[PDB]
């Protein structure tokens, strides 16, 4: 009933109800005035003209490999480039944070409550006429239906980018320190109050936990030597609570530091690689500092490891996932002379668009056998029986599924995408078009425009009817992959702003933290400065197995 | 034993131990190089030359009243000035946060743990030779002694600035939302996790508390009408826990929202003025928005009230306390085109230097009687017996004590200043000279230089011996008042940076929040934009009693 229901306020302006039937727009600092923040300010026009389309840039970025190579070799130039991408990307996200599940308005409660996931777009008034506002029907397409018609995988489609198993699992582990829904509270609630890259998944959510995980000696994390290799310690010994099916014989209930990481040997693989990497930096710091004590060694390592993580996530993981030609660089300084908030709050939207279940294949082939989900899930023995070398080897070579494009959701993880559809529903999310407009993208004129193909398009049109009523999660998967890539524009445009904030806006990236001393010396500083997914494995895996986020 | 013990690293560089006996300095971005970050970078020299002394500026600021008057009338100019003060002040504080009670090094634990108070200077190694580092003796001057010789008040010295009772109590109330030590944990620990101007003291620390305080109707806070006036509701009714002596008859156990505010009618006076100011804004918003609901009315008011509080604290409280001639202005935009972190963490140092007990007189004279501490403390009846009009009138006229200068600590609140001395001791604080250097101030060459007089000076010298061993708290009080002012340079230079951060670096000050809509319209926006201590009382006190933070 609320006049704002129809999302009248265009151009990022703010709608406020002003008397039951009438509403008002806060066109403040938008660059547009008038009833709906519709008419641009003259200078706005100037910018609007020059604005190259993301795809144009995308082309230009993905092409000219040689021109690009010159750039990658003129430091002054590269950094110069790195900066641009770094800034532009950020004017898009809200910092400090604004809305959420419950607050369509700004409120202190919203701003202060760290248990919520922030929201990039306000939810929809519970008193509106239709779930997407005013457009659509008393209801939305049946979930189970949308799930089956355009989502579920028939024949495994591989990723045309080469993303292997080392990658898909890395992204699972990585995002799983910040995406940690508090189901007991509801979706929209995170249990990772850190709201960012805090390596909580390695260390424990709380100091109480972290302490049950630490050896308190040379700063080392606790661990055990099975066979001749190092593995996380027993839940039995450390007493840390972990999630494990009753049939697990204990004795294999690995501790780690993120309760759920015991349900997929792909998590635990990495969770043992980083455990291994902790002690490693310890022994390095401890050499360099004969005079340091346990707690300092520890505290400094957790910092370097975060340094590495951000290093690897920008220069390998994102670099790959982008398919850019221009080498992205992790250099905290490009921002040192820019306005930039070193704070971050994970948005449910980011949590949502990151439901990349399509990466999963149908069997997990660890050099010699192929296992089903039913054989992989909650089964350490596999990892203990295969070792990490012949696990890194096997995953380096094993393409993963395309995410965007169409029907590639594993019927196993089907229960999941169904839920994903249902939750965003309950979290009163908004139109996919709205989000497109929000991230300065032009809205799809037809389901057919969204898909690029026509079977699904018309198949969707069957249920959604108006494109301006098509949801966000589905269309993210049921969408037209840009060239031979894994995602479509929408997924690339909503996620990149979200990703470079929680990555760049981290305390260790702030001027007061960015310097040798913070990390234990010039040594530990370069540890961060030379991190790579190849080195992570090299130093920690049995025989410097070659690796990459690409199935060669 | 730690080589860093002697605080070798000058110019804001960072000392790091490098092998038991050797240490190393992180002169990064200091503008100085060499073993102790001692030798300046050429350009550093240039700036160093032009650097006018704080006192020069102080002079220039406090004089030329007519020149200043022209400025206060050329908008473009004033704002221009307001900006400079605004920025310079800030390059001094650490954001994001660094050290604390337990962490002399940066650590994630430090950065993440919101229960700690941040520290502007690291504590001193527990393994150093002397409590101030290496200078001094196995011990420090006896507290009890320092307390008596240069601190305690003999004859009440009034403030040469005019600070009345309205002011002293305002500052108690105000700072008491952010200064809230968790004694159960220890000094250094805050229970105010909000770390800033969150009006928690009006609303309650937790949502569970805020809920016991709210009427849930037109957004209004719960209250009661005694006589013909409005007063906070009973602890009996709301059930909110508050701190009250067993002899209190209940029936007067006012609720309010900050457990301790029930032990001084000066707190509760204001605590009732703001309660009254809440409902007021509600009724305004509820007029303007016939269509709003309880929770929205509520949430918007708490925002406007924070807007008012920041407005009043900058343009009245700070403006007065400064004695400037130039009118300070609260305009969030002066920063809109500056690098500025909209985050904040209260430092124990700020908590310490704010122990302004000297403001207190010896009797509280509420128009007709004079009460002793023993009669004022935990006694509402006074407030209820006198009313707020003849409480505002009585306080507007009743000078408060000078803080800096010498021996003006009430023998009642003596237990306190002793503690203050003992705690900064346990929190392993640093030399007053160190802090002076930290805030770009030249260190005192003699106890004599610190005091400006000679009885105390020589009296201090008796115990401290080296000026480079004199503590922070004492010397803050035992110090030379700049002209006819209440504080000395040290107190003005350490606090102002600390104050404008937590004031300006507030979400409602950030571009996304700074606009009409955030506050319910253009009405609620001007409520913030026209706030004044005169209006706070006018609108909420029985007969628009004239007020000010000055005993006329
Ligand atoms: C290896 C097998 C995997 C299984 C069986 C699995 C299963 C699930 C399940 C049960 C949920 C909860 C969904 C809900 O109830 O809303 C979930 C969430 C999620 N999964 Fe997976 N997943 C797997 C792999 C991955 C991978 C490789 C990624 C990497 C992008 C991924 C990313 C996510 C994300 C982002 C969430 C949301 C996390 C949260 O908010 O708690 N998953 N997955
Ligand atoms: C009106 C009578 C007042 C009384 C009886 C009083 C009493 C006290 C007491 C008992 C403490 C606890 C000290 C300790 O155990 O460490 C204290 C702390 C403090 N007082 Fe007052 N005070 C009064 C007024 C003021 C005023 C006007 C100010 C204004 C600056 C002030 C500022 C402080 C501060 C900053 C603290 C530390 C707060 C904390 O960390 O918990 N006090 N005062
Ligand atoms: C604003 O949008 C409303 C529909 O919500 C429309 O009726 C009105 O004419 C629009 N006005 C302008 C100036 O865009
Ligand atoms: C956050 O807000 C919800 C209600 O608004 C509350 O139930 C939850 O406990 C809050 N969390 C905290 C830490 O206050
Ligand atoms: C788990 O792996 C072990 C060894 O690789 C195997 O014996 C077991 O059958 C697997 N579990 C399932 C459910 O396949
Ligand atoms: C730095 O301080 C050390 C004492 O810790 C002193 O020996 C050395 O000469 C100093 N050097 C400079 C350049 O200040
Ligand atoms: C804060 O940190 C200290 C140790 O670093 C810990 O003992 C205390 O319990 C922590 N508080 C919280 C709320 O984590
Ligand atoms: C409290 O105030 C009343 C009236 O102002 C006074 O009669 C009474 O003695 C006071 N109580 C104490 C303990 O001083």
């Amino acid at each position: 009933a609320n006049p704002c229901c129809s999302n009248p306020c265009q151009n990022r302006g703010e709608c406020m109800s002003t008397g039951f039937d009438q509403y008002k727009c806060d066109c403040t600092r938008t660059g547009f005035y008038g009833e709906n923040c519709t008419t641009p300010e003259f200078l706005t026009r100037i910018k609007l003209l020059l604005k190259p389309t993301p795809n144009t840039v995308h082309y230009i970025l993905t092409h000219f490999k040689g021109v690009w190579n010159i750039v990658n070799n003129i430091p002054f130039l590269r950094s110069l480039i790195m900066k641009y991408v770094l800034t532009s990307r950020s004017y898009l996200i809200d910092s400090p944070p604004t809305y959420n599940v419950h607050y369509g308005y700004k409120s202190w409660e919203a701003f202060s409550n760290l248990s919520y996931y922030t929201r990039a777009l306000p939810p929809v008034a519970d008193d509106c006429p239709t779930p997407m506002g005013v457009k659509g029907n008393k209801e939305l397409p049946d979930s189970k239906e949308v799930l089956e018609k355009v989502l579920l995988r028939r024949e495994f489609i591989p990723d045309p980018q080469g993303s292997n198993m080392m990658f898909a699992f890395f992204a699972q582990h990585f995002t799983h320190q910040f995406f940690k829904t508090d189901h007991k509270r509801g979706p929209g609630f995170t249990r990772g109050l850190g709201h960012g890259v805090d390596l909580n998944h390695i260390y424990g959510e709380t100091l109480d936990r972290q302490h049950k995980l630490r050896l308190f000696k040379d700063g080392k994390l606790k661990y055990q030597v099975i066979g001749g290799e190092v593995y996380p310690p027993t839940v039995k010994d450390t007493q840390v609570e972990m999630i494990y099916p009753p049939h697990i014989p204990e004795n294999l209930q690995f501790a780690v530091g993120q309760e759920v990481f015991g349900l997929v040997p792909g998590l635990m693989m990495y969770a043992t690689i980083w455990l291994r990497e902790h002690q490693r930096v310890c022994d390095i710091l401890k050499q360099e500092h004969p005079e340091w004590g346990d707690e300092q060694l520890f505290q400094t390592s957790k910092l370097i490891l975060i340094g590495e993580t951000i290093k690897i996530v920008i220069e390998d993981y994102v670099q790959h996932l982008s398919g850019y030609h221009f080498k992205l660089k992790f250099d905290p300084e490009l921002l040192f002379n820019q306005q930039f908030q070193y704070q971050n709050r994970i948005a449910s939207e980011f949590n949502t668009l990151y439901h990349w279940h399509p990466l999963l294949p149908d069997t997990f082939n660890i050099e010699d056998q192929e296992y089903s989900f039913k054989q992989f899930l909650y089964n350490n023995s596999i990892l203990l029986e295969h070792g990490l070398t012949q696990f890194v080897e096997s995953f380096t070579r094993q393409i993963a599924g395309r995410v965007a494009g169409g029907r590639n959701v594993p019927i196993a993880v089907q229960a999941v995408a169904k839920a994903s559809i249902d939750q965003s529903r309950e979290m009163k999310y908004q139109s996919l078009n709205e989000y497109r407009k929000r991230f300065s993208l032009k809205p799809y004129t037809s389901f057919e425009e969204l898909t690029g193909e026509k079977e699904m398009a018309a198949e969707l049109k069957a249920l959604y009817s108006d494109i301006d009523v098509m949801e966000l999660y589905p269309a993210l998967l049921v969408e037209k992959p840009r060239p031979d890539a894994i995602f479509g524009e929408t997924m690339v445009e909503l996620g990149a702003p979200f990703s470079l904030k929680g990555l760049m806006g981290n305390p260790i990236c702030s001027p007061q933290y960015w310097k040798p001393s913070t990390f234990g010396g010039e040594v530990g500083f370069k540890i961060i400065n030379t991190a790579s997914i190849q080195s992570l494995i090299c130093n920690n895996v049995k025989g410097c197995p070659f690796t990459s986020f690409n199935v060669q």
